């Protein structure tokens, strides 16, 4: 499909650089010296201040499907979410946000997701101190290297399973899938009750080998 | 129980001593003016630098049980890591990685948990472009307020499950929690498949509202 | 009257502090390094970030007829006026841009009035090649030490010139200020033209002598 | 006529340029990598430093019609001032002044002008508490953008206006441009009191529409 | 007499400092770690920035016979010096010239004696490689320690001398000291020619010995 | 004649290499951005370290006629002093001190004169509180621009004034050169007596006019 | 053999490189201007930073037999031996410690000697107040350019020795070499008692001259 | 006994004040945040600039016995020795070399012994690619905790072995103690032959156990 902007270059950026080998991705950084780094990984480089709305013109920001912003702080971060929003309406905003009070102005200057790794990790290390599996499951379904994949499946127009609970579906022991949470619209229920009923183009976040996610998909097929 | 110290100050600490109000926690860093902010959250704090092994033990090391140490550079979590395995060769470390190379560095020194912030944050970002469910599942889970929690639930020994597979237990149509991962010892295995066998001592990871934890607490007893 | 909040130190906000003597002023920034000549200059001191929404709250931005914000950048400057809109959505934000492009984003970021000195400093020197008298202008009625000021005089309800027009009323003749300028809500009528009418309610921006005004407001009086 | 020489870069000298586009114009500035910005705004790049008088002639200070110092201290720009008196002692010399008490220093060292912004900029934040009217009338009478300018004419020899009184001439009457001051020189009397008599040779500084300003030249014409 | 102002702390202010003990010496100077030497060395310190209007009249330039100013840079001695000027214009300011081109911006800005120190030492350098004679003779003059002083003897009004010339007066042969150079107003002509006529008021610079001296005041005297 | 090796590169050095124009000059200094500006002064540039024994065989050292030390700070200077002597124990070294103290070591370390430009710069700013003649006398017979020159003049084998004394030798009389001091080996006697009685090979040091330099050489010949 | 990593470039690996003539050796530095200092000892040169994995194995730590580490701080120098000790976990590592208390870490980081000049620089100090015989015997055995020279022998199988104590022996009485230690492995016993048995594969440390070495080696030979 | 000066703070001078617990030293250093550390160490601190020949006479250098000169750079180590032989030209001196070329250079300018640690860890580093028992020989018979001591015992006037030879004397035999170099003034003879003689007023430089050492005291008595 379409591009992928990177405003700035962090550890973040570099992993989600990292995992999104294949599609196009310009990024769009301040420092002249991340040329060399930058088209290493695969990547082309534009050369800008990402809170100037020329700078973000220059890297195509109109035409992507969606715009990944960090930079060094949470103001910059505000301001170049303000910028896009100023260039385009419908873009897809994804900014990280380094203190945990920044997150809902941050969601109201207009960015559609906003990722927290600092909260994460200090929930992470709270939580790490008597025994460590949540750190190891979140580390874990997230890497493209393991077995497990959390993956998400859609609910195609005129499926089998339109309509009907989720006691009278029984996913888990047909298909051999964990349903962890299910998705509509921006909304996100995690562990649904047994009153729960299906809708056409759901959402379904699952945890599976994938041969059970081929199960799945087959399952849920026309 | 015993007292948790933190060497290092930085936001991942700082939501970390947020979640751990009613324990008692020594804060060590080299700078002194953050100390308003750690005696504000309900913190003790020791002046001194974290990398030496006497103002180490001005911040005792010794009687603790999980050490959470998060500096400035990798370098100094590496160096901090050996100095408190210097000190006592049994205690708790849980690291927390600047890069992503630095992981097994970080195991290798000594430290029984690597929570690496920006890969978690940046495979968020790049599992994010399409549809952000996964992101909302991972910050929602974490969070002590919210109505679904994830908990670990240890086997007993005596119970009524032990040698009994999954497939024969069916704990998600009796207690309501998801068993999405078993894990005994320092293995975590996602998504066991139905030929697993239960033990005594296992850690059983699942995700469900407060009453279905109660339940399945007392779902496994003797 | 109420007090006056100043956000962020800097040579804008030390003289609109001298023409601020007579009001509660609270200074509201983070060097420690200034607070002697903040309290020299006639200022309670609040030492705080003023991007951060718990230390607005200390500098009584609730009760506040006012906000100046003048930042190191303007994205701190974007920050900090999203930050007051969050606490109170009626007070009246007096912000200050440093770049052409980002007067836009600062009022729809919620700043009743961006005053950008730059703007007006490169626009008076472009105008000062030829002959310099559009800087002796502006630089002069300024300042509270000439003759003249420049000062607005509001209509009362009930006044004798409410509906007549500007031509028939001839308020340079028979009192001697000149009008620059009429103002309605948020919008100013630079030299107005002969076909408008006055309301009650309005304001008058005039120039002339401190007599010639006071012989202006007995005239428009009821 | 001649060139104009602009001596230092910064954001005041960046919008000193958008006026004065079509001209002929050398920016002399120390940093070299802003030589890019200054060619893609239609001026010259000269390198070199504007304290030393062998890099101002460079730039060629001894021909040009006017010379624009705004460099980044105080101290600086009055060095390079006396660097310009010593190459031509007739050329006209503005300069920004960044504080206010060296206003009166940059006027001995031999500037024609000085434009302090931050005086400007901190006088209309304290007269924008009440309401916002006056720095409307400065930001929009400056731009090019709105329909009333602030322009300034000459009166010719042998005009009709040589020798007659503002009361007489009621130049607002036929005329309708606002004179808000009148200056012989390099005096400015703000608000001509009613026993001023015009001379051959005052500058008439007034504000009206294009139509407006047409017909004052030809209402003052020989 | 009165006292003298030292403006900025150099290593050429504390020799000055050395050769001034006996008077009252007023220090200016920025740092305050040099509190300790200037206090030691029998002067009085005031803290302040010479380059402030404010601040230098905290150490008194209205009432002294002599201000010396040298501060850090070139810069900063000439935007001390306009200060100086504007406090008081007919004081006596010995400035300091960092470097060699700035000399004439010094004069311009209103020294009435420039000292480059690294113009004389680099011209005693330059020739001393031959034969050092000459750099022995100019530190030798000046410290007021050896056998030959070199002084300035003015000539009162009434004296035998006025009127007769330099061929006729034969001082080198009657009072011993060598007339190396005479001095009116602010011209100082070396090696005075045979035609030259003396005056009174005139100055004589003359070196000899401590005895040849008081011959020469009574040689002129009535 | 042969080369001059300069070690380091400063103010005094540059105003040295000014008067060194058409004999070979090297220039010795550690950073490589000041390769401009020796070599469009005249003399080729030689990057090293001048306290390195194998840096300063780069530059020559053993051919020259004279070294030039002028380092950073007062310590590298007695470094590189002894640097050189290792090298040759004939070579003339002059000095440049930095502090007073500092001089009876430079000496001690083997230069043969040191140049002390602050004690110079400290006793004429001491000596121009008074009346300013004595800075002024130095300030003009080192330029090479006056009229008068301070020159050398040496005592050729068998020439005319060998073994008469000074009294009866009247050189100011027949030559018109001003005799301020002889000169013989390393020994200097400013204002000799009467009964100096003059050697063959001896310096004489006199300041006059080109021409009275021409009628001195020739009175003292052969 | 196989050739010898360097990791580093400080005063310590550059006169490790003097000894290391003739063998092959790379260095790994962080800084590109010390290119031309590595080349000129006759050594290749590998940019790159030594902490990170990819860039030791840039540098061939594979294959070598011994890596020589001193960085710039004890944190770089335990985080780079770590970064060996993942590629290769059977080489030598030869490491400096910069201070006393960080050798036990870098012991526990994987080096297998760990040789810190400060503390043997701080005790040669203070056994050289009374009489400097210490460090003369330190600094003249490990230069290789007196006579007696400390080397190493080996016991080889079947040999003369081989089961014979140290009184028995009397090396000393017909070889002629000091006898200071033997070790095993990596123990080693400085002045072994009298009821020490030789056994096959112990190095014998030695001092001797170069003649008392070669009947050294025939004296304990099968 | 008489105190101890240490000139400047490093490592090296740190771990000399550890083996000089029980005497009286003083620490001179420049800057003020070691004032802490060291009266934590048992000296008294000097503030002082030790290149400085004044403050050198403040930390009683006259009556001291020995003074351990070890600042930044080795041009400030040269420069302190020349100040302390300008003071005192009969105390001993004992410096540290940075470079290996100014070993030479520091014993001229007056130093009584030079322990460079960068030629002893370069040269132990590359004694240790093979095996490393040079490097735990030095390491460990200088440290006070070892089993054996290289101590110096003296030979008094009168003793038993005055005269006697190497060979006939046998001390390894008769006491124990490994003699590995006999001292005469500023000569060390490391390896003696068997045909040097002893005298009275010789130093013994022995490795052995303390109890050895006991019984060589006694056998060498008189
Ligand atoms: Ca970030
Ligand atoms: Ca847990
Ligand atoms: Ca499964
Ligand atoms: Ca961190
Ligand atoms: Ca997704
Ligand atoms: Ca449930
Ligand atoms: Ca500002
Ligand atoms: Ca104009
Ligand atoms: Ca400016
Ligand atoms: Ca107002
Ligand atoms: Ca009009
Ligand atoms: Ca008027
Ligand atoms: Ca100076
Ligand atoms: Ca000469
Ligand atoms: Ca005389
Ligand atoms: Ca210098
Ligand atoms: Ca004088
Ligand atoms: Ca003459
Ligand atoms: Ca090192
Ligand atoms: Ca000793
Ligand atoms: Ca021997
Ligand atoms: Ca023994
Ligand atoms: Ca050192
Ligand atoms: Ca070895």
């Amino acid at each position: 499909s379409r591009h992928v902007v990177i405003c700035g270059w962090s550890e973040s950026t570099l992993e989600c650089l990292r995992e999104l080998r294949g599609s196009e991705v310009f990024v769009l950084a301040e420092d002249e010296n991340v040329r060399k780094k930058v088209l290493r990984s695969g990547a082309n480089f534009v050369h800008g201040d990402p809170t100037r709305v020329s700078d973000l013109e220059k890297a195509n920001v109109r035409g992507a499907r969606a715009v990944i912003v960090d930079l060094e702080s949470d103001s910059e971060t505000i301001h170049c979410i303000l910028g896009i929003r100023k260039i385009d309406e419908s873009v897809r905003i994804i900014a990280e946000a380094e203190r945990y009070e920044n997150i809902e102005q941050l969601r109201m200057a207009g960015a559609d997701q906003v990722i927290s790794p600092f909260v994460i990790s200090g929930r992470l290390m709270s939580r790490s101190i008597d025994d460590g599996y949540e750190a190891m499951f979140v580390q874990d379904v997230l890497a493209e290297e393991s077995t497990r994949r959390m993956v998400e499946v859609p609910i195609p127009e005129g499926s089998k399973l339109e309509g009907v609970s989720v006691l009278d579906a029984d996913i888990h022991d047909v298909t051999g899938v964990i349903i962890i949470g299910v998705g509509r619209g921006d909304e996100l229920i995690i562990d649904p009750p047994r009153d729960y009923s299906f809708r056409a183009g759901d959402i379904i976040l699952g945890i599976g080998k994938p041969e059970e996610i081929e199960r799945l998909k087959n399952y849920i097929s026309a």
